[PDB]
């Protein structure tokens, strides 16, 4: 079976999406995006 | 789009780093080792 989850992540290190990126700062981190995450497990 | 290796109990997340491989005779319930397909945005 698959799980499909928000993620944010940088192509490397990886977490829930928690809303990382609705901050009211200026800046933002240069890597990290939110993305979709299609899991299977091995 | 990326192909990652995630130590996952379907809820949270973390790059996979050989967390399954400890000397302990337990391991937890709830997380396993799983392939996750990243596409952005």
């Amino acid at each position: 079976k698959e799980i499909i989850l928000t993620v944010w992540t940088n192509g490397n290190a990886i977490r829930k999406y928690t809303g990382q990126d609705k901050t009211i700062s200026k800046y933002k981190l240069k890597d990290w995006y939110k993305a979709t995450a299609v899991i299977t497990k091995e």
